């Protein structure tokens, strides 16, 4: 129809806007027109003249030093020669031997404070009567004296000698007033302006630079930037108990989301979202006495809002709004319970960084069409310069299309997300409050060390299933949902994802064996289940579950025996075939057992499957259980029998449309429901469908850019044949 | 000449045994009526804990036994049912029921780690099933129990290798109790009388075999070549408890499953039971050994079998006077292993091929094996001599392949050349190196065997360091942690080498959490020291998070543990001209399509600086995932696939260098070479006394005035040889060749 878009727009190009709003179906723009309009406002910065009489007041974080050796029992630590001195600098208001730290690295232990001063003229601070060649590090607080992500952009576009936009805490009571008393004014200022597009909040999420201007430390969900001796100290009186700098800066990790999460991060989290939540309430409740709608914007100063934990509906936002990178970053924003309606902000930006843009707004579609087919976003639009993106008459033709599609998809639906066959839990440490959000560092940007477990949420973020998060806690509380088909486990050993030493309770593994026993599936990628010592012959603690565990070199005496690999099963049906590659693999056979080599392993891969990164020496428990791959003399892919349920372990799983399908047969096959599987999927791989059961309707996409032919087979048996063009999609009556 | 050559023979063959012992110059024959008569030294092998049926049939409580765990069952309720046999081979274990169950045996919760109180659990009468009540459902249980071991362990073996079908199993013996000790004594004695034509007793071995146990299937189930499970019985746990004043438990042997796998960080249980043991078998083979003596034999010791509590490296081996040791020549680590064991007279190599038809049928060419087998040997025998060499098995067999006969000529000739040059003496070695590890000494050339000469995936990228190291021109010793922290670091030591994965003897474990190793290490790297770390060197998880390597700071490297991926990691450029990589063939094309793609942009969350595309060029083994340099000014040689295989870092005067892995190969053992002159600052003392090709390598002998040059491999190599003054020599060697020239006396 028209709607649901908003359109970009700019000075000088009044015209034009009427144009592409008309041409793009928009009904807002960030006069005359009759469109809402958006405002973007940032509550912590644009106010230099404020912050520079108060510069106390700018947020803190505490800093690492880099590791100094001692070669006496002297040594000096320079504070700022890791940083970026543009960004942050040493507070020295606050008293240094109450609020800092010095640590021997090499034994663990805090120095005491009356063995360190900080020098007067030079930001160094000397230390005494140590130990040598043991490695010192100082934990100090420092301002934060320019905005991280205007810095950024600052830093990314070159914007040479432009004033820095110094931050500002609203913690502080003097710049809290300042901070509603100017909003309130905007408010009254501003009576154009529709929607509040609030980017964001009150606390940036952690980023840090290093002294040649590059980023140093990052974390999308990282609380490091929150700190205040004022902040600290009313921590103490709120939770009964003074946190170390060490509770923040966490030997050089900073607590990074991949960490098992410690009570200090836990109650620093309670208790900043307190704080956020409340002003963040106050903020909506101006913006709405004003009549005008409060939007968020999921990212930036986020901090403290968490729009997966409870009470976030409390805070009255009207809309979330977010980036769409991919389906997981798509469904970060579509899931979020307690707004009226959330807005994916679509790519590329309109921005000068020959070039044909349609294709990449076509695959940014289609990344996120399929995940908006699992759970629908009520509008889409794009940032930026209307003015450069209006040079471009193909990608302009590109826009109209996936704005009708967009409308198409809810005027066919209704806004009702498409039916799901199986019940999937994904199990960690964070559960619900993290959801989608799990093996993120910077946001949408998978890298070597994630992608193969990034990749099950890329999978999952579009598939024909119902995806739910759950933590260790739900579990030991309450068990397992009677309506749970499969849960999921998985990432590296000793992280929040796996779990790390969660698994050496016995009431987890309990639960999770009887359930599986009872037919439950259990799906472990990675590490499952992993915990490091606990058992000299067990790494993985459900290794008996799924079949397979990780040789540790503590097990080097033990004979591995691998059963002949199955190339013909239902998980990998779907995986091409290779006649050739099959053919040298079924010839070289399996090696003969050998003394202190055990046997049966693949002298040849067979292949054909992208697992990502390696999990060593990964082998089978017995030699019931199922290989479907077991390629360079370790496990990648296996399945086992037990009781009425199945364990499958999967080494590792980037995504690809591929390795989405070789998840999904597995889904189905571990909870026993393959012969479920047939109904409503599509014989392509490349092809997904959603079915819409009470509007009585199916639809079939193409993930590519490909012309795809593909079988859709419907419930009552039959089956109809597509040829769908670059990015189709295909309606038919169920 | 003739001699140091010891010839395998059999019955009717005297003729052709007579020939082969003229042709090959053999001094001694290993077991006929004209063979007797050709005046050789005559070996005859004496197998002390088997080879008497009709003894231990009738004193069958005295076999040896061993503990063993079962699979772990799964209980489903509060009572569980656990097979004790269904997971071992049958006939070569039985459970010992004669022992009390109650007070030698334990019921393991897998799941918590506890023991189950023996009121919770019975033995089946009638079936090898132990029953458990009053425990926990969904929890794994196992049992750990004495068995019998009721079939030698090497003999099954070779039944089940060589299908011997139905003769008879031989049962071992355990001479720990009176009675069988007394028979085993007495039968020597008496074999003795029996024997006056034998002039070497070949002992094949002593008293307790290694860790040899099959499966269900007549597969090996667990293996290794050092381990002390096949040592015990209720007598001497008891006798062990009273000396050391503490119980052992059941788990102080099965270990949770690793049977006391040489790579567990060892523990003071198992070096207490070493101990005992040793105690034991030192004093029984002394007795042995002084029996031999005054019959007027040599008494030799087959470094293999039944070896256990023997400690060849240990102090006072000495003192049993053992006149030999003679062990298999698998390659230069199994040669050093041999070569190196101070306290005997003399030492022997038995080499390869074994004369047996797997390898001695028609269409096979057993040469080309037999000369790689020497090839593999002489490098390493450079650098420590055998006294003597030969070979095993049927001499009727090698006599129809006279291309091997030929061989074997050949070798015998330059076996004993070698020796008559150099006078039995070590070539010089230009610097001093030490493998540091949890064993130290007692373990020389013994780091990362599982099974004898098997090198597997999980091991080769770690073995290759000593194979390379075997055969190479350095003085290689072997420390421990202990001698490390009880007396600093050796003033003469020029590089210390840790290798291994975390968590294991080689790397050590948690000891790289003690500051005193850490300080020791550090002060004398600071001080001119060179540290070479491999695959997870000083590794020590959970200790410190954000950093895994101990010595991250000396090497300049550390692993990723995903504990540190908010810290965005940033690699210097690679440098592909280097000292260290000076002999690594140049592949224009890689290095063209390295060149050309560059290094990745700093990215959100993603560091930079990682090469896009590999320089490749060296095998490193198995991967070391994440491996990242800890700051810029660390010398990146090769960081292909967005992690670090090779890198070095100055560290005041000394230096550190790390390197993922090391498979043996000529170009590897370049490359380590390389590394240890470079680590060291020994640069300018490189190429005295060096071959140019890597396939070929120099000794040294500034006592007798010369040096020699070898062939390494079966092709012709060119190479140039330089020699201390700086002037050089260029060689063009035949296959598997050996040149000899004068240097200054
Ligand atoms: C959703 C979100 O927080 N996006 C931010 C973006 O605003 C910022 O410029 C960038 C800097 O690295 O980090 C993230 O991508
Ligand atoms: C040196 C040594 O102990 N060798 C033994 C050999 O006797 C035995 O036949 C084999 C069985 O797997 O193990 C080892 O190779
Ligand atoms: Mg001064």
């Amino acid at each position: 129809s028209t709607g649901r878009f908003t359109l970009p727009s700019e000075e000088n190009f009044a015209e034009k806007t009427k144009e592409l709003a008309e041409l793009w179906g928009a009904d807002a723009i960030r006069l005359a027109l009759g469109k809402k309009i958006y405002n973007a406002y940032f509550p912590t910065r644009a106010h230099n003249e404020w912050i520079t009489l108060h510069m106390d007041e700018t947020p803190q974080v505490y800093l690492l030093t880099d590791r100094i050796l001692a070669e006496s029992d002297t040594v000096d630590i320079p504070l700022m020669e890791s940083f970026f001195a543009e960004q942050l600098k040493p507070n020295r208001d606050a008293d240094p031997h109450k609020y800092w730290e010095v640590v021997d690295r090499t034994t663990g232990e805090v120095v005491d404070s009356a063995n360190w001063t900080l020098d007067a003229d030079e930001d160094t601070v000397h230390v005494s009567g140590v130990a040598a060649w043991h490695e010192y590090t100082v934990s100090f607080l420092a301002y934060i004296i320019w905005d991280p992500v205007e810095m950024y952009n600052h830093l990314t576009n070159d914007w040479g000698d432009k004033e820095h936009e110094i931050p500002f805490d609203i913690y502080h009571p003097a710049t809290r007033k300042f901070v509603f008393d100017t909003f309130e004014q905007w408010l009254k200022d501003s009576p154009q302006t529709d929607v509040v597009r609030f980017t964001t909040f009150f606390y940036q999420f952690t980023l840090l630079f290093d002294e040649k201007r590059r980023e140093k430390v990052v974390d999308w969900f990282g609380c490091a930037c929150t700190v205040s001796p004022r902040a600290l100290d009313d921590f103490e009186a709120k939770y009964g108990y003074r946190l170390r700098p060490e509770d923040f800066v966490d030997g050089g990790a900073y607590n990074s989301a991949w960490r098992v999460p410690r009570k200090a991060q836990r109650d620093w989290i309670d208790f900043l979202s307190g704080f956020v939540r409340e002003n963040v309430k106050q903020l909506a409740d101006m913006s709405h006495a004003a009549g005008k709608e409060a939007m968020m914007f999921l990212g930036d100063q986020w901090i403290g809002t968490e729009p997966y934990k409870d009470g976030f509906d409390e805070l009255g936002l009207d809309a979330v709004v977010g980036s769409i990178g991919d389906g997981t970053t798509t469904r970060m924003i579509a899931d979020i319970p307690g707004v009226k309606y959330t807005e994916g902000r679509f790519l590329p930006y309109f921005f000068p960084d020959g070039n044909d843009p349609s294709i990449e707004g076509l695959d940014n579609w289609r990344k996120a069409r399929r995940a908006i087919l699992r759970s629908p976003i009520s509008r889409m639009g794009y940032g930026g310069y209307l003015s450069l993106a209006a040079k471009f008459p193909k990608f302009v033709d590109t826009v109209t299309h996936i704005a009708n599609e967009f409308r198409d998809i809810h005027d066919r639906t209704g806004g009702v997300a498409a039916e799901g066959e199986l019940n999937v839990a994904i199990l960690n440490s964070w559960g619900k409050m993290r959801s989608w959000m799990a093996f993120t560092v910077a946001h949408a940007l998978p890298n070597k060390q994630t992608y193969s477990y990034y990749g099950i949420l890329e999978s999952l973020s579009g598939m024909r299933v119902n995806v739910r998060f759950i933590s260790f806690d739900d579990v030991l509380a309450h068990g397992i949902d009677s309506d749970i088909d499969v849960i999921i486990n998985g990432g590296p050993v000793d992280t929040a994802f796996t779990g790390g030493d969660v698994w050496t309770n016995p009431k987890l593994v309990e639960t999770v064996r009887a359930w599986v026993r009872g037919g439950g599936a259990f799906v472990g990628v990675g590490e499952p289940s992993s915990a490091p010592r606990f058992q000299t012959g067990r790494f993985f603690q459900l290794a008996d579950v799924i079949g397979v565990d990780e040789e540790r070199y503590q097990t080097l005496s033990v004979d591995k025996y691998f059963p002949p690999v199955v190339p013909d099963h239902f998980i990998t049906a779907d995986v091409p075939v290779d006649p050739a590659a099959r053919e040298a693999w079924e010839q070289a056979g399996y090696r003969i057992p050998l003394s202190g080599c055990g046997g049966g392993q693949s002298i040849k891969p067979l292949g054909g499957i992208d697992f990502g990164e390696p999990v060593l020496n990964t082998y089978p428990v017995n030699e019931n259980v199922t290989l479907l791959r077991a390629d360079g003399g370790q496990v990648q892919l296996a399945t086992n029998d037990y009781g009425k349920g199945r364990g499958v372990y999967i080494s590792g799983l980037p995504y690809s449309a591929a390795n989405a399908r070789l998840l999904e047969r597995v889904l189905f096959y571990a909870s026993h429901n393959e012969d479920k599987y047939a109904a409503w999927s599509s014989s392509n791989p490349e092809c997904e469908v959603a079915h819409f059961p009470e509007q009585g309707l199916y639809c079939v996409i193409n993930n590519t850019d490909q012309p795809q032919k593909t079988t859709v087979t419907l419930a009552d048996g039959t089956t109809e044949d597509f040829d769908l063009p670059d990015s189709g999609i295909a309606w038919r009556e169920a």
